[PDB]
DNA sequence: CTCTCCCTT
């Protein structure tokens, strides 16, 4: 057992903190207790019988409604607006299968439509549904909700399937997002709404009552939201049998859904799309002639596939293929010459290049861009190139979606993002090297990593139709086709990657109250090891109660779109008063951050970021400090001018501030604030006092600590609280800086690339630690008295301390039990405040002097 | 000294 530094406070602080506990300790309507009550008391057979009351509203027609949607749908008909845009409509493979698939529905709860690109599914098929039901005079017992993997998909194809019906948005077609919406009417009407936007109207409708028809979309990409709600409605039709679902999916592993619904009615729906030509690795080193310098394993794959061709390749084809570096991307200056022999041949088009990450993609530009063999230096002016990646801000820009200038060829170098998320359409050449970074996780290390791996089959299938958008393509694989027999058929799914926290809590306000029981009836059952791991920390952070049962702040925690763990510090930011300072720090984790990295520019943007951390050595606080610049300079019309200088993207802190805002208007609703308004000055009296600021992301950010034992940028030895080496991811502001106030560290996400990287940090003193984590008691170790947190780090501290301070814990954790159970800011000046203003002074004793 | 990608009445 090793000692750290003294904690022990002054005489007359510790006097003033039994004056304040002692004045609290001397204090004597809630719906909220009633609901808590009430949600625990019931059984499944109960919960349901009273949803079905509680949201009647579907069970009520309008048939003077009715009868005018009927007449002016048959009315609009014989105009000239549609019926070029019916026969255009027609055109459409789905449209061919309209009343095939109205029968269908009738005739089934479930059925599944399996289409490709183009089919017009997405579009079509709620048409198609609503369309009927207004013309058999039904039209306003119908409710259409669909619901999409994207943001961005869902408000286009809004406004699509909305041009098409000769209505501006908002009528009967509109789009419900995450704090955005344009609403269609209330009946007869189609909503593309993204999954995480039903899965949270679940709460106040879990079996659906508000919805005539359910269609989940791209359920093929194994989204974690689609799947658990693929596996509710296992748990909700029961109940709704008037209820009609249409699965959607791409023809990828299509079987898996018709096998998990029954076996359900399928639907294979034909594509449209111009034909793209499949070149593999033979392919390419014949048409090139690219000649490589500068495990096996790999022999045993290539070596029986080299026989089975080996009269239709070139000797020294197949020769080059025994290489390990000729698969992927290993060799760069050969994708270099692919590119190359495709400007030279070939007809004009875009060149789509799928590389791993940044690393890769910034390898290519530098020999596009700078180019040192002679047949580049010819092209590099007559190539017009574009980087792709989510920290860079060329998808945020028109200029990689316009076709280039006379006489240049659009090159994009991209990540796995070019694949679905951003779509570009004058791509007709695909360069796809079967390599990305991928996240594992390794339930027994408890390490995350991002290591490069090959793509899969489906990935491979999708990658060739981003070519097929225009005209006739070409897609390149940079792998053998006898690797592509090693590829998996899909990624893995994604909830069996994820952390189970927000899942297992959300469940409860569902009456689902056995995760191990719901979860393993999914297509894919989780590992029971992660779903254990996971309700341990909800009792960690009492959530659940030690026999597992949502308690008052679980409740809570489970109806804020935000993880179980921020959420609790966005609470502790209300009742200690730093509100905005904290769902700044809250929102940037749970989204991600406002600053792009664009190529060269590196070394700058670390600059940019030290200089917006203001020395207060916290990424967390660092995003904040950026927001209260982003908000001056919307103040001072510079807003432009601020995000070029700062490599900022408007787009996303404009996002951050909305999601601020409803952090806001939930604990204004909860009744945990006075204003809705994030800037309300009540809200924030304590907003400057940065030791408070760190005590609250440490309560936020706990048990994830770091120990910082080193010196020289510098270089550090730091270790986190298991003991594991860690460094300073290169982007934190922290990495290589020196001279900190305070050696412990907490953190919100731990991962291992070339090192154990810390990927965000926030430097925390130890008093703020003990005060806000568990783990504390006190004691002698040698002749030394100690107080300690986590029984890791043990510091030492005198007696007069220890004793208050875990005097201290006991009515702090009696003050979060009640403010749960019967919600109401903190009075100013009442009894609880007094417990505050003793927490504030005991923190504010590390100031910087 | 480095960064695959979605997203939550």
């Amino acid at each position: 057992i090793r000692l750290g530094c003294n904690v022990s406070a002054p005489s007359g602080v510790l006097e003033r903190v039994k004056e304040l506990m002692e004045d609290y300790s001397r204090a004597p309507d809630a719906k909220f207790q009633q609901q808590f009550r009430h949600l625990l008391s019931v059984n499944f057979e109960e919960f349901v019988a009273e949803t079905k009351e509680r949201n009647a509203d579907l069970d009520w027609v309008n048939p003077k409604l009715d009868e005018r949607l009927q007449l002016e749908l048959g009315q609009r008909q014989l105009e000239e607006n549609a019926k070029k845009r019916l026969e255009a409509r027609k055109k459409l493979p789905t449209m061919k299968y309209a009343d095939d698939i109205i029968q269908a529905v009738r005739e089934n709860q479930v059925i599944l439509i399996v289409g490709s690109t183009g089919c017009g599914k997405t579009t079509q098929v709620p048409q198609i549904l609503l369309d009927d039901a207004i013309s058999r005079g039904c039209a306003s017992s119908c409710r259409i909700i669909c619901t999409q993997p994207r943001r961005i998909s869902a408000i286009a194809i809004a406004e699509w399937v909305s041009y098409e019906r000769c209505e501006s948005l908002g009528n009967s077609v509109g789009y419900q997002i995450r704090l955005e919406s344009r609403k269609a009417r209330e009946r007869a009407s189609i909503t593309y709404c993204t999954t995480g936007v039903l899965l949270q109207q679940l709460q106040s409708d879990p079996l659906m009552h508000n919805l005539s028809v359910l269609i989940l979309d791209e359920i093929h990409e194994r989204s974690v939201e689609t799947d658990l709600l693929m596996g509710l409605l296992k748990v909700i039709l029961p109940h709704r049998p008037d209820l009609k679902v249409i699965l959607m999916s791409a023809t990828v592993r299509e079987q898996d859904f018709c096998d998990y619904f029954n076996n359900c009615p399928m639907f294979r729906i034909e594509g449209v799309m111009f034909p793209v030509k499949m070149l593999y690795l033979e392919d390419v080193l014949s048409k090139t002639n690219y000649e490589f310098q500068k495990r096996m394993k790999h022999e045993a794959m290539i070596e029986p596939y080299l026989r089975r061709i080996r009269n239709s390749y070139d000797s020294r084809v197949l020769d080059k293929l025994r290489l390990p570096e000729s698969e992927g991307c290993e060799d760069i200056d050969f994708i270099a010459d692919l590119v190359y022999y495709i400007c030279e041949n070939e007809p004009e088009g875009a060149i789509l290049v799928f590389l791993p990450g940044y690393d890769k993609i910034s390898q290519l530009y530098n020999i596009l861009d700078k180019p040192k063999t002679s047949k580049g230096q010819r092209w590099r002016d007559h190539m017009a190139v574009f980087p792709l990646h989510s920290l860079m801000q060329s998808g945020e820009q028109q200029a990689v979606f316009r076709r280039p200038p006379a006489g240049q060829r659009k090159v994009i170098i991209s990540t796995i993002i070019a694949e679905t998320s951003v779509t570009i359409d004058d791509v007709v050449y695909v360069i796809n090297s079967g390599r990305t970074k991928a996240t594992n996780y390794d339930i027994e290390t408890n390490i995350q990593s991002l290591d490069e791996v090959w793509v899969t089959k489906a990935n491979t299938q999708q990658r060739r139709g981003r070519a097929g958008r225009v005209r006739p393509g070409i897609c390149y694989n940079l792998f053998s086709r006898a690797r592509e027999d090693r590829m998996d058929d899909i990624p893995t799914p994604e909830i069996l990657r994820s952390k189970l926290e927000s899942i297992i809590l959300s469940l409860k306000l569902l009456h689902i109250d056995d995760p191990y029981r719901f979860l393993q009836t999914l297509i894919n059952a989780p590992n029971p090891e992660a779903i254990k791991m996971g309700v341990e920390l909800l009792k960690r952070i009492e959530a659940l109660d030690q026999t597992g049962t949502l308690t008052p702040l679980g409740m809570h925690l489970a109806k804020l779109p935000i993880d179980p763990q921020m959420g609790k510090m966005i609470l502790m930011s209300a009742l200690f008063c730093c509100l905005d300072p904290i769902t700044s720090a809250a929102a940037a984790l749970s989204f991600k951050s406002p600053f792009y990295s664009p190529l060269g520019k590196e070394s700058r943007v670390d600059e940019i970021k030290r200089r917006m951390a203001r020395n207060m050595r916290s990424d967390h606080l660092m995003v904040h400090n950026t927001i209260i610049a982003y908000r001056d300079s919307r103040y001072s019309h510079a807003e432009r001018d601020f995000c070029y200088k700062n490599f900022l993207s408007s787009m996303t802190l404009q996002q951050l501030e909305r999601m601020k805002n409803q952090f806001s208007e939930l604990l204004y609703n909860y009744k945990f604030l006075a204003s809705s308004n994030c800037k309300d000055a009540a809200s924030n009296k304590n907003s400057e006092k940065i030791p408070l600021l760190r005590a609250i992301i440490g309560a936020g950010l706990y048990p994830n600590m770091a120990h910082l034992r080193k010196s020289r940028r510098a270089i550090h030895t730091m270790a986190t609280d298991d003991g594991r080496r860690v460094n300073f991811h290169p982007s934190s502001v922290n990495s290589g800086e020196s001279g900190f106030d305070s050696a412990y560290f907490v953190y919100f996400q731990r991962q291992k690339s070339t090192d154990l990287f810390l990927l965000d940090s926030t430097m925390v003193f130890p008093m703020a630690l003990i005060i806000f984590g568990d783990g504390v008691e006190a004691g002698v170790t040698q002749n030394t008295p100690y107080l300690c947190v986590a029984k890791t780090y043990y510091f030492k501290c005198n007696r007069e301390t220890a004793d208050v301070v875990i005097q201290l814990r006991s009515n702090l954790e009696k003050l979060l039990l009640k403010k749960a159970l019967y919600p109401a800011p903190i009075e100013e000046n009442g009894y609880e405040k007094q417990l505050i203003k003793a927490i504030e002074l005991l923190l504010s004793l590390d100031e910087r002097l």
